[PDB]
C-alpha cells in the first residue's frame, strides 16, 4: 500500500464524483498517496482494473448493473446524496410546477422510468426524449423553446453546482427514483483485499442497506426498464416501496414492504470470502442486516411478480 491509483472518465460529472471520493479517502488516509488516471463505457475502466492500471473506479451507483462481471465488485457505497428527481424549468416558467404548467407543455427526458411515471401523473403534459449531458440539456432548454422543462436527478445538479437551477423536487407520489440514485459506488478488483479494506472505510451503513434492498429488488425482477423505488430507514425499520409501469404509464403495480433491520453502528472483523451481495462487498459491516435487506428486496420483487409485473416488463424494454 503506497500509491493508490484512481481511474476516471474525462467527463465533468464523473471527474467531480471521483474527486469527492479521493478527498474522503485522503482525509482518512493522510499518509498515503493517491493518483488520478484520466481515461456501457464501464468496460474500459474495468479493463484498466483488470490490467492493474488503476486500483479503483468511482461510479454513479444506478449506472452499475445489478450483476457485475466476475473479478469485479462494489467495494464501497458512499453516503447517499438526495435521491429524488427534479425539474428544471424553461426561462419562462419560473415559480411554476409540473402541476402549473400549460396543457401540452413539453417535458424533456430520455428515461423510460421517468416518462412512464410522469405521463400517468400528468396526462396533460407531453414527454419527449432529449439528448446530451447535463450541460447540453440545460443549454437546449434555455436556448430553444422545444422544452418547457426537463427532468434530471437532484443529485447530479447538486454535484455540478447547479442546484439553483432546480425549480421543483419531485416526491415519491409524483415520481419514484431509480435504483441506487444519488449514491456513489466504488468498483474494485474482487480479489484485491488491500484495496477492499482501504475503500471499506467509505461504506455508509444506512445507504449500504437501502441500496442492497433496492438492487435486490431490481435484480430479482429480471437502467433500461420502467422500474422505480423508495427506501427509508427509520426507527430500526427499513421500508421499501417499489413499482413497475407500462411504457405509457397506464398499467402500474406498486407495493411497500417493511422489516426490522438494525442500522449497524460499529464495524467488525468479518468473514473474508463470504459472497458479495448484489455485486457489493462489505466485509466490515455486519452480515445479518445485509442479508435481511437483500431478503426484503427479494420479497417485494416476488409480490410484484405474482401481480403480473413480468408481462408489464416484457412489453416495456429499451
Ligand atoms: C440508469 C440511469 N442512468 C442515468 C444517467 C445518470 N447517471 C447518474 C446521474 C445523476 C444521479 C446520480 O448520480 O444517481 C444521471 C443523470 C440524471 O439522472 O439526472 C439515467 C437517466 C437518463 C436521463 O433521463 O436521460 C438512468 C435512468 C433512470 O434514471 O431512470
Amino acid at each position: 500500500m503506497r500509491v493508490i491509483r484512481v481511474g476516471t472518465r474525462k467527463s465533468q460529472l464523473a471527474r467531480i464524483q471521483t474527486d469527492s471520493v479521493v478527498a474522503t479517502l485522503k482525509a482518512s488516509y493522510p499518509g498515503l498517496q493517491f493518483e488520478i488516471i484520466a481515461m456501457l463505457f464501464t468496460k474500459e475502466l474495468e479493463h484498466a482494473l483488470e490490467k492493474n492500471e488503476v486500483d479503483l473506479v468511482v461510479h454513479s451507483l444506478k449506472d452499475l448493473p445489478t450483476v457485475l462481471p466476475p473479478g469485479f465488485t462494489i467495494g464501497a457505497i458512499c453516503k447517499r446524496e438526495n435521491p429524488h428527481d427534479a425539474v428544471v424549468f424553461h426561462p419562462k416558467f419560473v415559480g411554476k410546477t409540473l402541476e402549473t404548467l400549460p396543457e401540452k407543455s413539453v417535458v424533456g427526458t430520455s428515461s423510460l422510468r421517468r416518462a412512464a411515471q410522469l405521463q400517468r401523473k400528468f396526462p396533460h403534459l407531453e414527454f419527449r426524449s432529449i439528448r446530451g449531458n447535463l450541460n447540453t440539456r440545460l443549454r437546449k432548454l434555455d436556448e430553444q423553446q422545444e422544452f418547457s422543462a426537463i427532468i434530471l436527478a437532484t443529485a447530479g445538479l447538486q454535484r455540478m453546482g447547479w442546484h439553483n437551477r432546480v425549480g421543483q423536487i419531485l416526491h415519491p407520489e409524483e415520481c419514484m427514483y431509480a435504483v441506487g440514485q444519488g449514491a456513489l459506488g466504488v468498483e474494485v478488483r474482487a480479489k484485491d483485499q488491500d484495496i477492499l479494506d482501504l475503500v471499506g472505510v467509505l461504506h455508509d451503513p444506512e445507504t449500504l442497506l437501502r441500496c442492497i434492498a433496492e438492487r435486490a429488488f431490481l435484480r430479482h425482477l429480471e437502467c433500461s426498464v420502467p422500474v422505480a423505488v423508495h427506501t427509508a430507514m427509520k426507527d430500526g425499520q427499513l421500508y421499501l416501496t417499489g413499482g413497475v409501469w407500462s411504457l405509457d404509464g397506464s398499467d402500474s403495480i406498486q407495493e411497500t414492504m417493511q422489516a426490522t433491520i438494525h442500522v449497524p453502528a460499529q464495524h467488525e472483523d468479518g468473514p473474508e470470502d463470504d459472497p458479495q451481495l448484489v455485486g457489493i462487498t462489505a466485509r466490515n459491516i455486519p452480515r445479518g442486516p445485509q442479508l435481511a435487506a437483500q431478503n426484503l428486496g427479494i420479497s417485494l420483487a416476488n409480490l410484484l411478480l405474482s401481480k403480473g409485473a413480468k408481462n408489464i416488463l416484457d412489453v416495456a424494454r429499451q
